[PDB]
């Protein structure tokens, strides 16, 4: 049972024991419109094989990764493996990857995956290069899991852009799992709350407990410092 291919501090692989038992009954379509590492998407596909899965993110480089893992896994794994073999100095690997700009999907996928493994917590901007990540997270064992990951996600629909599209796309027995950037360009929580109120599907939001979040989502069901916010009774 594959848990994670990507490292995110706000990853939900540990929260699954709380999330999975509280999915709505009979959902046939799963949407993750802010997928990031997609712990929940990976878990749902492995526990419910007949569900249609749609994942989305605003982060173009992250979506290049997911599309290239789905569509081009052999080439992606081989290029990542070659770079791991050739760049024995992690700081020089970092400097090489961070100095690249632009690229097609494949180049973006390779760069995104390796930066995810060699950074402090998965991103350049939130702690930069970590020698500890380079030695203990950028491992053959993590690379080895990409082939199984590519198999799990083969029939995923994958898009880049705003979460609104998957909120409002018509469909039947749709469940939407939302894990926004934590509550403080920064994420517009007011726009999010405004759009989710009009979402015609069943949804669950994960937020850190805050009075500001309790107030913004007073209209909804809040369950207990982590919150599950839903429009269906658990
Ligand atoms: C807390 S992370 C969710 C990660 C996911 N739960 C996991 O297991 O890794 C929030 C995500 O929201 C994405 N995001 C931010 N603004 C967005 C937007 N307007 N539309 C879609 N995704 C967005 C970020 O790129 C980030 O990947």
């Amino acid at each position: 049972m594959l848990k994670n291919v990507l490292r995110y501090p706000g990853g939900k692989s540990k929260a699954l024991k709380y999330i999975l038992p509280n999915l709505p009954v009979g959902f046939r379509e799963y949407r993750e419109p802010m997928v990031g590492g997609g712990a929940v998407a990976l878990a749902v596909k492995q526990l419910y094989t007949n569900v249609k899965i749609k994942i989305n993110d605003l982060n173009y480089d992250l979506i290049c990764f997911w599309k290239q893992l789905r569509d081009n896994p052999v080439q992606l794994i081989e290029e990542v493996s070659k770079i791991k073999e050739n760049y024995k100095d992690g700081r020089k690997l970092y400097e090489f990857l961070t100095s690249q700009n632009g690229g097609g999907e494949f180049e973006r996928a390779v760069r995104f995956y390796i930066l995810n493994r060699i950074t402090f917590s998965g991103t350049v901007d939130s702690g930069g290069y970590s020698q500890q990540s380079f030695e203990n997270r950028f491992t053959w064992s993590a690379i080895n899991k990409l082939k199984q990951a590519a198999e799990i996600i083969k029939d995923f629909e994958i898009s880049h852009g705003d979460y609104e599209k998957l909120l409002f796309e018509p469909g039947n027995e749709v469940f939407i799992f939302l894990d926004p950037p934590y509550y403080s360009l920064s994420f517009d929580h007011e726009r999010f709350a405004f759009n989710i109120k009009k979402c015609p599907h069943l949804w669950m939001i994960t937020y850190d407990d805050s009075p500001e979040v309790r107030k913004l989502f007073k209209f909804a069901n809040i369950y207990e410092k982590e919150l599950f916010i839903t429009n269906y009774k658990l």
